[PDB]
């Protein structure tokens, strides 16, 4: 059962510093891509993306956000490319959050410089607004009860549907400790996601009017490969991927698992190849898809290369 294939674009959790950096050098398409990603990261971003990549010493670090979220697109959007050379072209794109971003290219739905341009400018907005702001908790339990636990907090909401055992909520960080000292009360699994911002909650609507200024030129596409929006929960096959679409994915929850569900159940997809820096949502798939990762936290050279591309091809 091979079917169709779906290459899985992550959000958050997938960055690690020095993702890339051996691959810079063993592969020359993933090191081209990367090239190409700088180039068109570089009107924007003030630093240089190999300098973070490679850890130079006058880089940034991967702290912040407007950081770390061009670096993992950059990324992302060459393992896509570093597939695509080994014979494994995406009978579909699906992202989660920022994720959307890097599918939106692989996909031909944006440009490199528009993808370039909104995820530099929806994180700078991001770090300067939403950053030290909000919180984030990743929760080992459904949404059907994680909806009811989030009454009584009126600054929190659901992030994130990833897979039908685990959600992610978002919002006031003093209500984030809050919930997950309950959870951690009813004996539940509970931990707290590196974040200072709240993505997909409330307060993203403060950079709205920011966004809508910064992201108003795009021209988006028609998609060349189908994109399955984990936002609209469904294809996207007209070019309607502008800024207003840029911050709605940022505003409203994940629909992963909708995606994940209606990609396998219907359209036949069978194998999802997570193009990351690490696997997040591989544990997640129904247990009937093949689920393939890329590189894995500090094992990212030839060696995880290799060894995706094997668990690709002997599926």
């Amino acid at each position: 059962g091979v079917g169709r294939v779906a290459f899985v674009f992550p959000g958050q959790g997938t960055q690690w510093a020095g993702m890339g950096a051996e691959l810079l050098d063993s592969s020359a398409v993933f090191a081209a891509a990367m090239a190409e990603c700088e180039a068109a990261l570089s009107p924007y971003v003030d630093w240089s993306l190999e300098a973070v990549v490679r850890q130079a010493p006058g880089a940034p670090t991967l702290e912040r956000v407007d950081v770390v979220q061009p670096v993992t697109f950059a990324v992302m959007v060459s393992l896509a490319r570093v597939w695509q050379h080994h014979g494994v072209t995406p009978q579909a794109v699906v992202g989660h959050s920022q994720g959307e971003i890097a599918a939106a290219y692989v996909a031909g739905a944006l440009s490199l410089d528009d993808a370039a341009r909104v995820v530099t400018l929806r994180s700078k907005s991001i770090a300067a607004h939403l950053a030290g702001k909000g919180g984030m908790l990743s929760l080992a339990l459904s949404e059907d009860a994680v909806l009811e636990r989030l009454a009584g907090f009126d600054g929190l909401s659901v992030a994130a549907v990833n897979g039908p055992t685990a959600t992610v909520v978002s919002g006031d960080p003093v209500q984030i400790e809050e919930l997950a000292r309950a959870c951690e009360a009813d004996g539940v699994r509970a931990r707290v996601i590196p974040v200072d911002y709240a993505s997909h909650s409330r307060q993203v609507e403060i950079i709205e009017s920011e966004l809508a200024e910064v992201l108003a030129g795009l021209s988006p596409q028609a998609p060349r490969v189908p994109f399955f929006s984990t936002l609209e929960g469904a294809w996207i096959t007209e070019p309607v991927l502008d800024g207003g679409y840029w911050y709605r994915n940022l505003r409203h929850r994940v629909g992963f698992a909708p995606a994940v569900e209606t990609l396998a159940t219907d359209e036949g997809f069978t194998h999802f190849v997570e193009v990351s820096a690490h696997p997040v949502l591989t544990m997640a798939l129904p247990g009937t898809v093949t689920g393939l990762a890329t590189l894995r936290r500090d094992n990212g050279g030839q060696d995880r290369l290799v060894a995706s591309l094997a668990e690709a091809w002997a599926n």
